C-alpha cells in the first residue's frame, strides 16, 4: 500500500518518498502528522513512523491519571508521551530521548500540542538521575530492554507499574519476560505484585513483540 504521513506519501500531497530514502517528487520531507487528536512533527526521511504500533499508542493514551508522575524512558518524538500527557493528564511526564534529531521533534511536539506537563530530557536514560519519582515507567524499546531495568527501578516510587517491552519466542512469551522482571526486581529491592502480558505485533517468524504491565512495591 502507501503510508500517508502528514503531507508526505511513502511508496495529491506535498511530496512522496521511496524506502535508505529516495525522493521521487520535491524537496521537503518534514511534516506534521495528526493522529487521534495529537500532532507529530517529524522528518519522515530521518524518523520512522510505525504503523504497527498504533494500537499501543491508543492504549497508552488513557493508561495514566492526573495523580501520576510518569517516566518515558525511550520517548522518541513523543509516540507515547504526547497522547498520554494529553488524555491521562498526569502531573508530570519525564520524556527521555537519546537521539538529538528525535529529541528536536519531541521538543516541537510538546509545544505543538500545548502541553504543560511534559519535561523532555536529551540523554541516554541510563545517565538520567531521577530517584523514586515515578508512579509509572514506560519502556517502549525492544533491544536488550532488560539491561535497562536497573534504571527503571531507580525511577520507580515505593510502589508503581512498569510497561516492559520485549521481543520473545512464542514458546516462552509468558515466561521469560516475567523471570527477567523478577530477577531485576530482587536485584533492586522490589517484588512483583501482579502482571499482565499483551501481544503487540508479530516481530518475526515465531517471535512476538510483547508488553508486560507489571506492578511492584519495594521490599
Ligand atoms: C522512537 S521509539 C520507537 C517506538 C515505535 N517504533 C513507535 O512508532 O511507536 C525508540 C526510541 O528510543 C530511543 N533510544 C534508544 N536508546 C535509548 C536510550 N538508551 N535512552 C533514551 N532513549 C533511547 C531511540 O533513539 C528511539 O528514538
Amino acid at each position: 500500500k502507501y503510508q500517508k504521513i502528514g503531507d508526505v506519501v511513502i511508496v495529491c500531497k506535498a511530496i512522496l518518498l521511496y524506502t535508505h530514502v529516495k525522493i521521487l517528487y520535491g524537496k521537503e520531507t518534514e511534516t506534521i502528522h495528526k493522529e487521534y487528536g495529537c500532532l507529530f512533527k517529524l522528518d519522515v526521511a530521518k524518523i520512522m513512523w510505525s504503523q504497527g504500533n498504533i494500537e499501543e499508542r491508543k492504549r497508552m493514551a488513557f493508561i495514566s491519571n492526573e495523580n501520576e508522575v510518569v517516566v518515558d524512558m525511550f520517548a522518541g518524538i513523543g509516540y507515547f508521551t504526547i497522547p498520554l500527557a494529553k488524555y491521562s493528564k498526569p502531573k508530570l511526564v519525564y520524556a527521555i530521548e537519546k537521539n538529538p534529531t528525535a529529541y528536536h521533534y519531541l521538543c516541537e511536539n510538546i509545544k505543538l500540542n500545548k502541553l504543560n506537563n511534559v519535561i523532555p530530557i536529551l540523554a541516554d536514560n541510563r545517565d538520567v538521575e531521577l530517584k523514586d519519582v515515578a508512579d509509572r515507567v514506560i519502556m517502549g524499546y525492544v533491544h536488550k530492554t532488560h539491561k535497562f531495568l536497573d534504571k527503571t527501578f531507580e525511577f520507580l516510587k515505593d510502589r508503581g507499574v512498569i510497561h516492559y517491552h520485549e521481543t520473545v519466542a512464542e514458546k516462552i512469551m509468558y515466561e521469560r519476560p516475567i523471570e527477567r522482571l523478577k530477577f531485576y526486581a530482587e536485584k533492586n529491592g522490589y517484588k512483583l505484585i501482579d502482571y499482565e502480558v499483551r501481544k503487540i505485533k508479530k516481530y518475526a517468524p515465531g517471535v512476538w513483540h510483547v508488553v508486560v504491565d507489571a506492578k511492584f512495591e519495594r521490599i
